[PDB]
C-alpha cells in the first residue's frame, strides 16, 4: 500500500524533529504540522491522483508540507528556487498539478506563475495576497488517502520524473546503509524542493534531527555542525572545496561529524585529496541520477587512496548495475561503456510520457546516461556523461579524464573541456580552466601535462583561463555554455 512510505516517516519521528534559526520545533509540533496541512489540503478539494506543486524555501513547514502532500496520497512536485519562471511554470502544467502551495516569502514567483498557468487551488502558508491561507482542527488524526497509482514525488530536468513510494522507502534503506544508524543530526543547506527534501524524510525516519540552512555560506555551516553538534551535512562538491580550504576550519570544533557527503555532479579529485587530509575520515562521496535516485557511495576509508579519487565508489546494497555497448551487450571489467542500473530505488518512468521512459527503461534497467568501468576491487568510475565524450576518428576521449590531468597541476582549481567539430581532427578539444589564487600558469605546461599522462589525442587545442566554470540551474559544469565560448 502506497501509504506505507507517508507512514513509515511519521511513526519515525523522534523528541526534537527540526533546528534552525528562529530554534527548535518538536515531533509533536512537526506531526501536528503534518495533520493540520493534510486536513487542509484535504478540504481544499485536491484529490488522490494529483500533483501538489510547492514553491517554498528551506523552513520546518515545508518539511511538513512534503509529508502532508505524500500522507494524502497526492504527489510532491518541488519547485526548484534557481529554476526559472517558465521553466517551472511548465513543470506545474505537466505534474497535473491540483494545487500551488507557496511560502509568503516568495509570492513575487508564485504571482509571475499563476500568469503563466492556471491551478484549481491556490493556498500559502501563512497570510498572502495571491493565496487562501492554510494556517487557519480538533483533535483530528492524520488521515491518509492513497495515490492510484503509488507515485511519491515528480521531479523535473524537460521530463517529469514519477517516484514510487516503494523507491523513497528503498531510498531511506539505502541512506541508512551509508550514512549509519540513527539517529543523526543531519545538517541541509541544499534546497529542500529536490534531494535535500529527501534526505529530511530518511533523517526523520530513523529518529533523528534536521538542522536547517536557507543557503550554504562555509561559516555558517562550520557554526552550524559546532553549535549543534551536527553528525551529517550534505554538500554539492563546490561547496566541499570552500568549507575544507577555509581558514577558520582546523580552529573549529567538528567531532560531532560522522559524515561529510557530497556529490551531485563530479568532483575535482585534487581537491577531494585536500579535503579528506583538511577535515578527518568523515568525506563520503554519492552518486545518484533523478532517474536512478542512489547508485553509488565512496566511503571515508576508500577517500584514502588516491587511485580512488577517480570513482564514485562501490554500488550500494540491492543496487545492479552493468557496463554495455552500443549494441547492448554486457562488457567485462575494465572495460569502458554505458552504466545501466536496476534497483528499487529507480524511477517508475517519465510522467505521461511512455515514448521518452521507453527510450531509457529496458527489462527493468536504467541507462543512467552515464560512461564508466569497474576497476580490480568493484568501485565504479564514470569517464563521462554520454553528451559530453569527445569523438575522433573512431576514438573516445573522455572530457572527465582530461580535465582530472588538467586539475592535478597545482596552479590548476577547475577544468570544463569539451569537443568543437573540426574536418581534419574529428573534434578539436578545448579547455576552459580555472587558475588559483593569483597564478599564471603556462598553457603550454598544461598542454604537456595531458600529453605524458593521456596522449596526444586528448591534448586541448585551445585552452581559455577564465574567472570560474559556469553551473546549471541544478549546480552542475554547464558544458553546453562552454561549447559556446570555442565555436
Ligand atoms: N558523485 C558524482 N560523481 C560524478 N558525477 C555525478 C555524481 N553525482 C551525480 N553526478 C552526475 O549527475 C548526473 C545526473 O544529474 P541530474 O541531471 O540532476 O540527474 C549523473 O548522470 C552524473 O553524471
Ligand atoms: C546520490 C546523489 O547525490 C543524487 N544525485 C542526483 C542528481 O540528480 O545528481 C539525484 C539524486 C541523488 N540521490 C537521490 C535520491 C533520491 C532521488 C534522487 C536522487
Amino acid at each position: 500500500p502506497a501509504m506505507g512510505y507517508a507512514r513509515r516517516v511519521m511513526d519515525g519521528i523522534g523528541e526534537v524533529a527540526v533546528t534552525g534559526a528562529g530554534g527548535s520545533v518538536t515531533g509533536a509540533r512537526l506531526r501536528h504540522q503534518v495533520r493540520l496541512l493534510a486536513h487542509a489540503l484535504t478540504e481544499a478539494g485536491i484529490p488522490p491522483g494529483r500533483g501538489v506543486a510547492c514553491l517554498h524555501a528551506n523552513t520546518w513547514r515545508a518539511i511538513a508540507l512534503r509529508l502532508a502532500v505524500q500522507a494524502i496520497g497526492c504527489h510532491y512536485v518541488g519547485l526548484r528556487p534557481t529554476a526559472a519562471v517558465t521553466e517551472q511554470a511548465r513543470a506545474i502544467a505537466a505534474a497535473d498539478s491540483a494545487a500551488l502551495v507557496f511560502e509568503p516569502s516568495v509570492e513575487a514567483r508564485a504571482a509571475d506563475l499563476l500568469e503563466r498557468v492556471s491551478v484549481p487551488v491556490v493556498l500559502s502558508l501563512g497570510p498572502t495576497s495571491r493565496g487562501r491561507d492554510i494556517l487557519a482542527p480538533e483533535g483530528t488524526p492524520l488521515r491518509y488517502r492513497e495515490h492510484p497509482e503509488g507515485i511519491a514525488v515528480v521531479a523535473f530536468t524537460p521530463k517529469g520524473v514519477a517516484h514510487s513510494s516503494t523507491a523513497m522507502s528503498a531510498c531511506v534503506d539505502a541512506a541508512v546503509s551509508m550514512y549509519g544508524r540513527g539517529p543523526w543530526r543531519f545538517l541541509i543547506p541544499i534546497p529542500l524542493s529536490d534531494l535535500g527534501g529527501e534526505l529530511a524524510q530518511c533523517t526523520l525516519a530513523t529518529g533523528g534531527t534536521v538542522v536547517l540552512l536557507e543557503e550554504f555560506q562555509p561559516d555558517a555551516v562550520l557554526e552550524a555542525i559546532e553549535r549543534e553538534r551536527a553528525t551529517h551535512v550534505f554538500l554539492a562538491p563546490n561547496w566541499l572545496y570552500q568549507l575544507a580550504e577555509h581558514p577558520a576550519l582546523p580552529r573549529s570544533d567538528l567531532s560531532s561529524l560522522r559524515r561529510v557527503v557530497y556529490g551531485g555532479a563530479p568532483a575535482v579529485p585534487s581537491r577531494v585529496a585536500a579535503a579528506r587530509e583538511r577535515m578527518g575520515a568523515v568525506l563520503m562521496q554519492n552518486y545518484g541520477t533523478q532517474e536512478a535516485a542512489f547508485i553509488a557511495a565512496l566511503t571515508p576509508d576508500d577517500h584514502a587512496r588516491r587511485e580512488l579519487l577517480t570513482a564514485v565508489g562501490r554500488p550500494l546494497p540491492h543496487v545492479e548495475v552493468e557496463i554495455r555497448d552500443d549494441s547492448g551487450g554486457t562488457l567485462p571489467r575494465g572495460a569502458v561503456g554505458e552504466v545501466w542500473v536496476r534497483s528499487p530505488m529507480t524511477m517508475s518512468g517519465y510522467w505521461r510520457d511512455p515514448e521518452r521512459t521507453a527510450q531509457v527503461l529496458s527489462g527493468g534497467w536504467l541507462r543512467t546516461g552515464d560512461v564508466g568501468t569497474f576497476d580490480e576491487d568493484g568501485h565504479l568510475h564514470l569517464t563521462d556523461r554520454l553528451q559530453d565524450i569527445i569523438i575522433v576518428e573512431a576514438y573516445n576521449v573522455y572530457s572527465r579524464r582530461v580535465e582530472h590531468v588538467l586539475t592535478e597541476h597545482p596552479d590548476v582549481r577547475a577544468a570544463a573541456v569539451v569537443g568543437v567539430p573540426d574536418p581534419d581532427s574529428g573534434e578539436a578539444v578545448c579547455a576552459a580552466v580555472v587558475v588559483a589564487d593569483g597564478a599564471d600558469p603556462d598553457p603550454e605546461h598544461l598542454r604537456a601535462l595531458v600529453r605524458d599522462h593521456l596522449g596526444d589525442l586528448h591534448v586541448p587545442r585551445r585552452v581559455e583561463f577564465v574567472r570560474s566554470i559556469p553551473v546549471t540551474p541544478a549546480g552542475a559544469p554547464d558544458k553546453v555554455k562552454v561549447r559556446t565560448w570555442f565555436t
